[PDB]
């Protein structure tokens, strides 16, 4: 590896560790913002477009209900998410701008990316050409090189978590399953189509699960559907552990070769997890046309610029029932979230 790359990652780790050891806390409050629209909603949290009342800036505010986080056994995961997000800094990671908590909720105020989810664009176009998929894949390779060098595993790679920004570049969002891991970890988490075999088999697993998920993502970007698709999770899991995959004839030979090495059931043989680490991926023939430095510096023209009218446009996100942000008169779960 070139010394310029080693010195970049060494500085990246130094800066991450300083924030990791002394996390920021309580840097805004709810009534500093106007609520605009719900952008997404789930079991214990929502994401809302908000506007800062003084600056007029738009943000995506992730709101987690503390009581529901506790009930769904996500305490450690939510503390991971905020502690990691306030400590990282990389061009293709959505930036955390503020965080705070109140009697009822936890709040993470993120930069708003109006272009929408890759998922929507992929489903609307059908599939991406290999150059298009390769542009996005290269950004994920660099992002995982950065995260893994900090001993972080991401564990939620899927098209819904990749937002497309105003320049057509990727911004990775949702660190709900990200974790600082030296060695192995054991939690069952992730969306079924993207789970590595060693997760399904309840093994102690490591950062190699992110490289497996990259193989699933590249396949899905280039085919339009994921490689182990089936109607129920149990059938998906059987396909994942089987060690076989069917490639569309339109895939290039180089793409198939890369995917066989990322979708390697044996984690000890999987690209990204060998002695040369990420460089087996970066040096693969499928990436021969990729200028890694130019991607990082955002100097490559993107294949596609999302259509939107301005920083407040929500047209690339969906419609959800608009629900209250209620804040109880009494503190809930104060002890569990002391460090948030
Ligand atoms: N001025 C020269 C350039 O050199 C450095 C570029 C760079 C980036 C990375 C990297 C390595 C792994 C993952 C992601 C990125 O390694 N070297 C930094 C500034 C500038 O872009
Ligand atoms: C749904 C949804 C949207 C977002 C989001 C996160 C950061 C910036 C912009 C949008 O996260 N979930």
């Amino acid at each position: 590896e070139q010394e310029s790359v080693k010195e970049f990652l060494a500085k990246a780790k130094e800066e991450f560790l300083k924030k990791w050891e002394s996390p920021s806390q309580n840097t805004a409050q709810l009534d500093h913002f106007d609520r605009i629209k719900t952008l997404g909603t789930g079991s214990f949290g929502r994401v809302m477009l908000v506007k800062h009342k003084e600056t007029g800036n738009h943000y995506a505010m992730k709101i987690l209900d503390k009581q529901k986080v506790v009930k769904l056994k996500q305490i450690e995961h939510t503390l991971n998410e905020k502690r990691i997000l306030q400590a990282v800094n990389f061009p293709f990671l959505v930036k955390l701008e503020f965080s705070f908590k109140d009697n009822s909720n936890l709040y993470m105020v993120m930069e708003y990316v109006p272009g929408g989810e890759m998922f929507s664009h992929l489903r609307r176009i059908g599939r991406f050409s290999e150059p298009h998929a390769r542009f996005y894949a290269a950004q994920i390779v660099l992002t995982f090189e950065y995260l893994h060098s900090l001993d972080l595993i991401y564990r939620d790679l899927k098209p819904e978590n990749l937002l497309i920004d105003q320049q057509g570049y990727i911004q990775v969002t949702d660190f709900g399953f990200a974790k600082r891991v030296k060695g192995r970890t054991w939690t069952l988490c992730g969306t079924p189509e993207y789970l590595a075999p060693e997760i399904i088999l309840s093994k102690g697993y490591n950062k190699a699960v992110d490289w497996w998920a990259l193989g699933v993502l590249i396949y899905e970007m280039a085919a339009g559907y994921p490689p182990f698709f089936a109607d129920q999770p149990i059938q998906i899991y059987e396909k994942i552990v089987s060690g076989k995959v069917r490639f569309p004839s339109h895939f290039s030979s180089d793409l198939k070769d890369l995917l066989r090495n990322l979708l390697q059931v044996d984690l000890t043989k999987r690209f990204g997890n060998l002695k040369n680490g990420v460089n087996d991926i970066k040096n693969h023939k499928w990436f021969a046309t990729t200028d890694w430095i130019a991607i990082y510096q955002r100097k490559v023209e993107a294949p596609f610029i999302p259509k939107f009218k301005g920083p407040g446009d929500t047209s690339n996100f969906d419609d959800y029932e608009e629900e209250e942000i209620r804040v109880s008169i009494n503190e809930k779960c104060g002890k569990e979230f002391t460090e948030f």
